[PDB]
DNA sequence: ATACTGTGGACCAGAACCCTGATAAATGCAACGCTCATAGCGGGCAGACG
């Protein structure tokens, strides 16, 4: 908590515009406190630090974040974009994205 | 009467406590490590349906 509160002063000294935390899939749920003290950390982090934050993970790492609105509303305070693999035939005709990517 | 014994008084120098400086040794405090309770995940092992 002391470092979480020290980060706010520094992030407000220089006008930080964004904060990206990448690869949350790599965290261990045994050295952190469980599946609840991670969510509490990631929800307290958004409130105190005034900058926008972005969280990136794998579909099996959403089980941490699906427990409550504290990241279903705070985390999805601006939506939740989903990445999918390319589909060959979305319509009756095959997708032009696949053809263009393969040709290039 | 006047010259000698005793004595009152003014008086210098050893000395004791205070001040100064430099070096060594005994504490006090801010910082760091030890210990105990509490919570939990995941793997390895006693009883299940097959």
């Amino acid at each position: 908590e002391t470092m979480l509160a020290l980060m706010s002063q520094i992030a407000n000294a220089h006008a930080l515009g964004l904060l990206v935390i990448d690869e949350i899939q790599h965290l261990s749920r045994s050295r952190s406190g469980g599946s609840q003290e991670m969510l509490n950390f990631f929800v307290t982090m958004v409130n105190i630090i005034g900058v926008p934050v972005m969280l990136i993970g794998t579909p099996k790492a959403r089980e941490i974040f699906e427990a409550d609105l504290r990241s279903a509303r705070r985390g999805a305070g601006f939506g939740a974009i989903f990445w999918d693999p390319i589909q060959q035939t979305q319509r009756g005709k095959p997708n032009q994205e696949w053809i263009a990517f393969t040709d290039n």
